């Protein structure tokens, strides 16, 4: 996260951080047996950890629980990278707490001008900041207009941009999977973009209310 500021210490507790030897991806708990990231972050298993604020020291509200089952968006393309949501299945449920609570699913699409919520692990481009403790950033869901403006002929239904047109603030790389939260609910997964604040260049992320129905449905098996 770039320009950010370090979360207050589990304030948000849907967070999860992707492993496979090292952190990769970041995610969000939607209940107590699945977690939403990116098409873009899938291995055939991975180890989610819970309850998280440093990931290199221990503090003891963590949970470290094996997947399942990895379930990749069936119309994921890397020529503009379309569809980029998958779906993980806890191999055991996971102890909801005062560190570890899920996050509602849309009730609606949030429209342009929205304030939102984005935090991961990922690249700060900072000599102060430590990437190492969870980083929170404020954004702004643009129009339809200046996202299509910025990247010609690459937006499809499925996509949204937020940030800033000048630069300075983003998400960057390590970022990737996590949560965009609207109004206290999960609006957007981190998914793609040119470069990290640069002007004229801002994120992109999935829109997870069209996909409702593909959740849903998914989610009803065991
Ligand atoms: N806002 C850009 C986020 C991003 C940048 C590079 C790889 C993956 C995700
Ligand atoms: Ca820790």
């Amino acid at each position: 996260i770039v320009g950010g500021y370090e979360c207050k210490p589990y304030s948000q507790p849907h967070q999860v951080s992707l492993n496979s030897g090292y952190h990769f991806c970041g995610g969000s708990l939607v209940n107590e047996n699945w977690v939403v990231s990116a098409a873009h972050c899938y291995k055939s298993r991975v180890e989610v950890r819970l309850g998280e604020h440093n990931i290199k020291v221990t503090e003891g509200s963590e949970q470290f629980i094996s997947s399942s089952r990895v379930i990749r968006h069936p119309n994921y393309s890397s020529y503009n990278i379309d569809n980029d949501i998958m779906l993980i299945k806890l191999s055991k449920p996971a102890t909801l707490n005062t560190y570890v609570q899920p996050v509602a699913l849309p009730t609606s699409c949030a429209p342009a001008g929205t304030m939102c919520t984005v935090s991961g692990w990922g690249n700060t481009m900072s000599s102060t900041a430590d990437s190492n403790k969870l980083q929170c950033l404020n954004i702004p869901i643009l129009s339809y207009s200046d996202c299509n403006n910025s990247y010609p002929g690459m937006i499809t239904n499925a996509m949204f941009c937020a940030g800033y047109l000048e630069g300075g603030k983003d998400s960057c790389q390590g970022d990737s999977g996590g949560p965009v939260v609207c109004n206290g609910e999960l609006q957007g997964v981190v998914s793609w973009g040119y470069g990290c604040a640069e002007p004229g260049n801002p994120g992109v992320y999935a829109k997870v209310c069209i996909f409702n129905d593909w959740l849903t449905s998914t989610m009803a098996s065991y």
